[PDB]
């Protein structure tokens, strides 16, 4: 797929923006799943677009609330997973992919929210700057504008 070669050059290109270790990419299902099509890591850690990825348990969030913050548009930033108060059974998720500061950014492409940005590294009680989560949701608006354009002059 043409689109998911610029999701994969995308990911490769905000992971280095932002200094992450690896950037998922989820695409919203029509049941509202939310898999990751589109992913890039250090070859040192793990991967997650695997069809070997061993999660302790399996969880997806985006049905439970339909994209909710997401799809309203709205970004969430996670200093500290276990400063929050996240929930531990999410928190054991994520510290297994070594996840403890993340910053959450929806990615809308034509109309509506086609996926989700996934960007952290192995940083714990760290900071985000505005400066920093704007050009990350800013990668997402310009990923949905190009995917509009793909999505054309692609045909079948
Ligand atoms: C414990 C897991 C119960 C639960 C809680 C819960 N989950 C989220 C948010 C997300 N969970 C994601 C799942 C995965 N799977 C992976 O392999 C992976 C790579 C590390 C992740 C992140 C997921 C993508 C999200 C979305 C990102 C986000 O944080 O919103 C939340 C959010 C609040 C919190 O406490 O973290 C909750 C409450 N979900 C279940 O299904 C379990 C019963």
């Amino acid at each position: 797929s043409d689109v998911e070669e610029i999701f994969k050059t995308t990911t490769q290109e905000v992971r280095q923006l932002l200094r992450c270790d690896r950037v998922a990419v989820y695409r919203f299902n029509p049941n509202w799943t939310g898999e990751f099509v589109a992913e890039s890591v250090a070859h040192t850690w793990v991967k997650l677009v695997g069809p070997d990825i061993k999660t302790v348990w399996e969880d997806t969030h985006l049905q439970e609330t339909q994209g909710g913050r997401y799809a309203q548009g709205e970004n969430f930033v996670v200093n500290d997973i276990y400063q929050v108060g996240h929930s531990p059974c999410h928190i054991e998720i994520l510290e297994q992919f070594e996840v403890k500061a993340y910053v959450i950014v929806p990615v809308f492409a034509g109309e509506q929210l086609w996926g989700l940005l996934a960007a952290y590294q192995n940083s714990g009680t760290r900071d985000w700057d505005e400066s920093e989560v704007t050009l990350l949701a800013r990668i997402g608006n310009q990923l949905g504008l190009a995917l509009q354009q793909t999505e054309y002059l692609q045909q079948v």
